[PDB]
């Protein structure tokens, strides 16, 4: 259910969450799933993807 | 190792990857881990966090 921040994190974009070590966080269930850093073998581009959009 | 895009996805920020259905993608191993949408019970803010930054 609930996690705790091991480290400070400063947001790098408009969608990530800043937090300081020790905060208590709850994971939100979204349709998109976990996000992974991926490389497209098709296009050569790279960045984060919604795991629920892909399959092995 | 390798996944395939089930759906089109259009990037919403500077760090996500756009792709069209059918592309082949490889997951990149990063230090940050998976990213989760989280809600901070401490601050009330919400957004994506690097899973490796937190523990239960």
């Amino acid at each position: 259910m609930t996690f705790v921040a091991l480290y400070d994190y400063e947001s790098r974009t408009t969608t990530d969450l800043s937090f300081k070590k020790g905060e208590r966080l709850q994971i939100v269930n979204n349709t998109e799933g976990d996000w992974w850093l991926a490389h497209s073998l098709t296009t050569g581009r790279t960045g984060y993807i919604p795991s629920n959009y892909v399959a092995p």
